[PDB]
């Protein structure tokens, strides 16, 4: 299970269907930028 | 399943365990700030 803290949205992605991962967990799930993921709670 | 796209962090981010999730799909999967989710390939 790769797993990560919420935190907020920064103003300019308000309103987006989108999530910032950094590089470190895109490569821990196996995604690169772009690609559609799963957000759910543990 | 609540999903998103995934975009690159921001560069006061990069090397934190996080993912910036803005309050509409925060509500969706049912999280607060602060919690923890688990992102997965879809």
């Amino acid at each position: 299970k790769v797993v990560a803290r919420v935190a907020e949205a920064r103003a300019e992605d308000v309103g987006k269907r989108v999530v910032r991962v950094d590089k470190a967990e895109r490569a821990k799930v196996g995604v690169k930028v772009g690609d559609v993921v799963e957000v759910k709670k543990v």
